[PDB]
């Protein structure tokens, strides 16, 4: 659905062979390989590795049998992988050939071409390289989730509160912050600040 | 550079061998079932490791495999370095080999091959956290470690460079020489220095920057 870890897997052909291609959208970072059988199993293995290395929460597919098949679905279920790559594919070849005369198999040409596109910076004015943007982007996503869990954990404590010794206790609202003699709670759509005395907390 | 150190080791399980790359700093493993234990697969597995991640230094376990010639012939293509051999750093990668094994054995009856179980272990170890709400995982620690660097080095390099220049000053309206402060900025009319917990802006006539 919608999760930062979005990738676009696709099959490209060359050398009477097929290269499974993975591309991290937000990043621009790639990671390809030459898969023997373009079956729904070779693609799936390709995910098991990737998913164990980078955080892959969701992927896209170009209908291909080796994609929509339930052969993949198995892994995607195991790893929790809910289920412009075009522009990159060409770029992949743009480099695979130039190096062709420096390696053995095509596979090596394929990887060397990757290594060249990832480290490949964006000029020189503060521009990073896909290998860097991906790491940055994910590093911040980890930090964002961190604060999220941090907030939901604190929400776990519920509060009842009131006003005068003549008012009524309301709630259970969710605790937001606690300090300086007061409690800050979110009653629903309101962020309220109540005196510690006019409040009662309980672990849910 | 701890953010570029990788230890590579080959282990054998119920049949053949497998390559196991470990990012020392985070614990981030990355094993692959290589057919033979030759420096032909090694140089390759290392070629892919370096394209996806930033590899600077390698720490092999001196087995013919990683000592090959067409192995070190690849590192130069990239930018890998290598260092001397050997209870604190040792098991960092071996206490991983059996850690990978202990895991492979729990998903073996679930995988239809060895690789599938090995990866499943790579995946499991890397996503495995260190608690409930707090402790990080190896897959995370590695992005954090690699990311803080990308956005810290070419800015920490400057500070260090300029602070390697010591300075002596005497605060205006007084003639006792304080120093050595560390230099932060040099202008034609004044200097900015960090003494200890102070950042002082000193005129040029009251400072003496030291050559090296
Ligand atoms: C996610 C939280 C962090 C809250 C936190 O962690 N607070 C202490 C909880 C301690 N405990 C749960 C352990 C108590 C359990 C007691 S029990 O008896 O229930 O066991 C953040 C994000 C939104 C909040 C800030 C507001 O937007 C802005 C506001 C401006 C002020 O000028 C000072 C900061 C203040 C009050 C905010 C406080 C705090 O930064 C909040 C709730
Ligand atoms: C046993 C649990 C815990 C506590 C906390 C939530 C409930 C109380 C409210 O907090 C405050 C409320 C104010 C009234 O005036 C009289 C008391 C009353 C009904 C509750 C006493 C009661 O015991 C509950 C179930
Ligand atoms: C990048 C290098 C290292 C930076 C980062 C920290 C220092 C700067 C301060 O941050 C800002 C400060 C503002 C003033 O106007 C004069 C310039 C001054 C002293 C610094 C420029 C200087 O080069 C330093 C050492
Ligand atoms: C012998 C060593 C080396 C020298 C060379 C660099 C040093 C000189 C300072 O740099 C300049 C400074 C100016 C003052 O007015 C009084 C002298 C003073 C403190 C230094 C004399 C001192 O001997 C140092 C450590």
């Amino acid at each position: 659905d919608s999760s930062p870890g979005i990738w676009q897997l696709d099959c490209t052909h060359l050398e009477g062979k097929v290269i499974l291609v993975a591309v991290h959208v937000a990043s621009g970072y790639i990671e390809a390989e030459v898969i023997p059988a373009e079956t729904g199993q070779e693609t799936a293995y390709f995910l098991l590795k990737l998913a164990g290395r980078w955080p892959v929460k969701t992927i896209h597919t170009d209908n291909g049998s080796n994609f929509t098949g339930a052969t993949v679905r198995a892994a995607c279920d195991w790893a929790g992988i809910k289920q412009v790559v075009e522009s990159m594919n060409k770029e992949l070849k743009k480099i695979i050939g130039q190096v062709r005369d420096q390696a053995e198999h095509l596979k090596t040409a394929v990887q060397m071409a990757v290594f060249i596109h990832n480290k490949k910076r964006k000029g020189g004015i503060g521009g990073y390289s896909a290998g860097e943007r991906i790491v940055d982007i994910i590093a911040t996503d980890i930090q964002t989730k961190e604060l999220q869990k941090q907030i939901t954990k604190i929400q776990n404590f519920r509060v009842y509160y009131r006003d005068s010794r003549n008012s009524l206790w309301k709630g259970p609202a969710k605790l937001l912050w606690k300090g300086e003699g007061a409690v800050v709670i979110q009653d629903n759509s309101d962020i309220k600040v109540v005196p510690r005395r006019k409040a009662k907390i309980i672990r849910d």
